[PDB]
């Protein structure tokens, strides 16, 4: 028989092949950084030194033949294409007419964006998150930020994963305008016009490749060498750990929602969508798309955009293109893909584009039920409560009212029902809804006890100005806490306040606080009555589920009560 291959493992690139190529100490445009083959590139070098080296080779995976190929002399190498990731027992066999022999056998790695190389991921999650068994059918959301892991340390595999169905992960840019990235201050702007060279206007990039794909974490077993690393290559481990879960990238949100107003013109839709087909081919563990454009019509970050009559008929398009292309995936990969979306719900976002044509596209909409009201302005309320609070005026829930100068409420005010109500009687189904839940707070300071117009009701002062306060304490931009902050600092284990803070709670609004009334400091915020109370709401009426932002904020506290408030409900899945 031939003398057996003797496989060369430095000559072989250690058995390590990728299906994508990520470059990694280095910042360039993303097309530069990323390529994405079909079929890995593999190249196996061996040597028969000895004896007769036969006429042919077969490359064998766990005892499979893989590939065939001639040998040539004493030193051959192996080259073929293959498609599907995994870690492989190989072995390589030479033949000739008198018998074959064959090499030891050695592990190869072909590494995908599927994780299919990967074990599953070893989590490190804060046990304050509990166990239940939520029917599969409810939606449990969260959104998991790609700059958490720097000041506020917290990485995929802190994620209570089996507390949840869905990660949507903030946030994927578009190329093109984006003046209003510049409001976070820092190299955000900058890293996206390095991310965008060479990129063409409208098409989806990673704004920070050092968090997706190059940043080692020892915890997932990174090596300085892997071909993946980074957030995603963790996604990828947790993907396999918890199969069932969707992970959805986030395109836009409040700072990178600019380029979306040019998308009244077809042309910079399609090219839109085209990219982002490309990327969920490239990026594997992604299982659809959401689209958070803040928002058609204006009102966002930048003032100089927003069309109240063109945005809406764009957005619905956009969603009708997104499945045509999502439709197109599921055909080439056999898998399902969702289609979702997070929408403002004031009166005046709703009303600028016609959810009953936009939703037969979508999967989900996820209803930002937060940010009612909030540190821009001196103006306190609640900013995510359900129903209208205490502190509001007459005719002010329903809008029929006028304010104190006599002028007439534009709208209903800003609560969830209000919002959810005008889905609903538009005929957005139910059962497509899901309802925001915030893990932060937002507050003022200098709302006195002389302020308040009602002495029972802080809601009723006047504020002087944002919350303030260190990182240590949850406060990452004054006017917002992490919610994990406010238990620390505000509320205390008992959760009847410390540090000079009281609690209260509207049961009219289903809205909590935290009121410290030497500072006037003021917190308005979900805690778990107001939770298990937005998950009733959910139940009675036949919602989807329950998402919150963001996740690194919690302690565990609002996603337990985001499912203790669901506990025995079921749910319709959109078809
Ligand atoms: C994109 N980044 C990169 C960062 C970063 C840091 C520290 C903070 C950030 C950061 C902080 C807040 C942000 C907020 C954002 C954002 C990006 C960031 C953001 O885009 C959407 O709104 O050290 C390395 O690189
Ligand atoms: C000014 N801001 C910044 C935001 C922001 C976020 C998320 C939401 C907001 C936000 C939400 C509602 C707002 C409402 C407002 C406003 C500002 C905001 C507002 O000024 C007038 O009424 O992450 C980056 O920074």
């Amino acid at each position: 028989a031939p003398t057996a291959p003797s496989i060369d493992m430095y000559g072989s690139n250690n058995l390590q092949f990728s299906k994508i190529e990520l470059a990694m100490e280095t910042t360039s445009g993303y097309n530069d950084m990323v390529k994405y083959h079909e079929l890995a590139k593999i190249k196996v070098k061996f040597n028969q030194w000895s004896g007769t080296s036969g006429d042919t080779y077969n490359v064998y995976f766990d005892g499979v033949k893989v590939a065939t190929g001639a040998i040539t002399g004493s030193q051959t190498t192996a080259s073929f294409e293959y498609g599907q990731g995994g870690l492989y027992q190989m072995e390589i066999e030479a033949c000739d007419a008198t018998g074959c022999s064959k090499s030891a056998p050695v592990e190869i790695t072909i590494a995908d964006t599927d994780g299919s190389h990967l074990k599953p991921l070893t989590m490190n999650v804060d046990p304050n998150n509990k166990s239940y068994n939520t029917d599969p059918s409810i939606v449990m959301g969260t959104y998991f930020v790609e700059w958490g892991i720097y000041g506020r340390d917290y990485t995929v595999d802190n994620m209570p994963v089996d507390n949840l169905t869905h990660i949507l992960y903030g946030f994927i840019p578009i190329c093109g305008p984006n003046e209003s990235v510049k409001s976070v201050g820092g190299n955000s702007f900058n890293a996206l016009q390095t991310a965008c060279r060479g990129v063409n206007d409208y098409e989806v990039v990673i704004h920070d490749p050092w968090a997706a794909y190059q940043k080692s974490f020892p915890q997932a077993g990174h090596e300085y060498s892997t071909p993946i690393k980074g957030n995603y290559a963790m996604l990828m481990a947790l993907k396999q750990r918890n199969p069932d879960l969707k992970i959805i990238p986030s395109i836009g949100g409040w700072t990178l929602s600019d380029p979306f107003y040019d998308f009244v013109d077809k042309k910079n839709r399609d090219t839109f969508v085209a990219s982002v087909k490309k990327f969920l081919k490239t990026w594997k563990f992604y299982d659809g798309v959401d689209i958070d454009w803040e928002f058609p019509g204006g009102g966002g970050a930048a003032a100089d955009k927003g069309d109240p009559v063109n945005d809406g008929p764009a957005y619905i398009a956009l969603m009708r293109e997104l499945r045509v292309m999502l439709d197109e995936l599921e055909a080439e990969t056999g898998r399902t893909y969702e289609l979702t979306s997070a929408i403002g719900v004031g009166y005046d976002k709703i009303e600028d584009v016609d959810y009953a044509d936009a939703v037969q596209y979508m999967d989900y909409i996820f209803a930002m039920t937060y940010d009612f009201y909030g540190g821009w302005n001196n103006v306190p309320g609640h900013q995510t409560a359900l129903y209208c609070g205490s502190f509001m005026r007459p005719g002010q829930c329903d809008g029929g009212g006028v304010d104190e100068n006599g002028e007439p409420y534009k709208g209903p005010a800003y609560t969830a029902d209000n919002g959810i109500q005008l889905l609903l009687a538009q005929g957005v189904p139910a059962n497509k809804l899901v309802l925001g839940t915030a893990m932060y707070g937002r507050g003022w300071e200098g709302v006195t006890p002389d302020t308040l117009t009602d002495p029972n009701d802080p809601m009723t002062g006047t504020a002087t100005g944002k919350l303030k306060g260190s990182t240590a304490q949850g406060v990452w931009e004054d006017g917002v806490i992490d919610y994990k902050g406010i238990k620390s600092f505000m509320l205390g284990a008992n959760n009847t306040g410390i540090n000079g803070f009281e609690y209260g709670y509207d049961a009219q609004a289903e809205a909590p606080w935290v009121w410290n009334r030497s500072t006037g400091e003021l917190i308005t915020f979900d805690d778990h009555r107001s939770v298990l109370a937005k998950g009733n709401y959910a139940k009675s009426l036949g919602l989807a589920g329950l998402f919150s932002w963001e996740i690194d904020a919690d302690n565990g506290d609002i996603l337990n009560a985001m499912h203790e408030g669901m506990a025995g409900g079921v749910v319709t899945p959109p078809n």
